[PDB]
């Protein structure tokens, strides 16, 4: 976990995120998306539960990125929830929620759901 | 947004979270759950997209909490994705993902999904 | 369950669905939405798990509706997954997935997620 | 679509489902899971939106399976929402919701979410 988490990861879409897992459960870094209404790097902050594991389980973790930087303001934020698995072929398997700011009338369709798998190798 | 977000919020289950929305999109605070394998307060970090809004839209935001503190280690993390609506009856409407650390064999059932609505009044 | 499920239900948005729970786990009926790219009634088919319950649990069930009829073809389908609770104030609590037909390029944003609560009374 | 949908499909976990897409949007068949609290075949019913597509889009569809047959009664149901893509390497990409019957107290953790990809070849 923690050490194993620190570094650069890439997913199936071609996004990249560089994160640092600090000693007490914090995750800090940047996310650069390949698709969407995103452009350049965005700031990401999150948490992981280590003290994870005498039965080779993954470490649970999650992070958030608001799609606003000095080039684009997409009026939305995405949160990724999943677990890290270390080893030869370490990966982070997640499911994500992307919510857009809407009017109360279209709030019912404000969130998209999907999944991403990240590897230390691209892809 | 930001100012409107800062403060104490409560949801339908009885949880409470106190957050501070910093000038550049950061959310920091603590979460105390009423249900679950949680006990006391946990640290939460997240982000919001303001610069939100000439058509009364909500501000998109999200946060993460790892369920580990000095009393309990649940080996899991939850991320909430949603939007803030200010006004007389301001609220944050979210959908959440709770992932548990599992073995590769039970990873397919590692995540629960649900929804929570927070108000400045309880509830 | 089954008997208790048969009838007309209404949700928070104002949609209505009339369903018949057949003896062996089948659900058949029509759905009329209030929001969306829907217009009139659409056909719905689904299943429930009864033989549900010596500890007052809800009955698990789910259904699907494709948003095509003789007035509109929205190129999408929604599935609702949840449980029925009977009693004075019986209700069906669900979470739903709405998927739209897209090109491989926008498949990552093809699904919206949300939740609906149905009562025998409107609302 | 429809014709292309009819047949036997397999997913990443090793489950199999045989379905028949009828002329007017109905899907009928059986599902046999490889993981879970399932054993043998279960009945599945659902719908698809064809009249799908001058821009090579997928056809939206969804189905439900209640995990009860003459060998097991898991007190739960799963709904799959996604789209079919035909061609050399045709597939159905979905996201699913699995809800279990619980007491009102544990209803907040009654649903798991995940994703499955089905191919005509295993896997
Ligand atoms: O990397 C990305 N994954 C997907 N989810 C999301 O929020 N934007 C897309 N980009
Ligand atoms: O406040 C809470 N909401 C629910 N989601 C979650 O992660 N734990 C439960 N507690
Ligand atoms: O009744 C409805 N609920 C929402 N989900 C959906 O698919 N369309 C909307 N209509
Ligand atoms: O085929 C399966 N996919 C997963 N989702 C589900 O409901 N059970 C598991 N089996």
């Amino acid at each position: 976990a923690e050490a194993g988490i620190t570094g650069t990861w890439y997913n199936q879409l071609g996004s990249t995120f560089i994160v640092t897992a600090g000693a007490d459960g914090a995750l800090t870094g940047t996310y650069e998306s390949a698709v969407g209404n995103a452009e350049s790097r965005y700031v990401l902050t999150g948490r992981y539960d280590s003290a994870p594991a005498t039965d080779g389980s993954g470490t649970a973790l999650g992070w958030t990125v608001a799609w606003k930087n000095n080039y684009r303001n997409a009026h939305s934020a995405t949160t990724w929830s999943g677990q890290y698995v270390g080893g030869a072929e370490a990966r982070i398997n997640t499911q994500w929620l992307l919510t857009s700011g809407t009017t109360e009338a279209n709030a019912w369709k404000s969130t998209l759901v999907g999944h991403d798998t990240f590897t230390k190798v691209k892809p």
